């Protein structure tokens, strides 16, 4: 995918209204969070947090799951995941 396709995917996620036809579940939120961090900040920072800290632990595990990818590898995955999660919910989003 093109770079502007990723920047538009990030904008579409950030422009999603509260009440709308597209609502991201928590699993999809973790997926987009992991791919975004992998394509913008590189590999995961820090060690595996306390499991009691459920959110921080969940975010670190998702980010560590993508460890070893280049930024361009994760940007296409971010676009593809957005195209898929928009199709199964009745409103397909596609770039360009
Ligand atoms: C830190 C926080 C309070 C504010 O995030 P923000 O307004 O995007 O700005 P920040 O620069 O502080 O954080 C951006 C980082 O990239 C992520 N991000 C930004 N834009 C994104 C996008 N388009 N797609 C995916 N992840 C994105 C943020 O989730 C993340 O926070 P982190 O640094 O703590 O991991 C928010 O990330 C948070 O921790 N809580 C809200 C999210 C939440 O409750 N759960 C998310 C995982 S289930």
């Amino acid at each position: 995918m093109s770079a502007a396709d990723f920047e538009a995917a990030v904008a579409y996620v950030r422009s999603l209204p509260k009440d709308g036809p597209v609502q991201l579940d928590n699993a999809a939120k973790l997926q987009f969070y992991s791919l975004y961090k992998q394509a913008t900040e590189g590999d995961v920072t820090g060690s595996q947090p306390w499991a009691v800290q459920v959110e921080a632990r969940a975010k670190w595990d998702a980010w560590n799951s993508c460890k070893g990818m280049k930024s361009e590898d994760a940007k296409a995955a971010y676009v593809q995941r957005l195209i898929e999660v928009t199709s199964q919910k009745g409103h397909p989003w596609n770039p360009a």
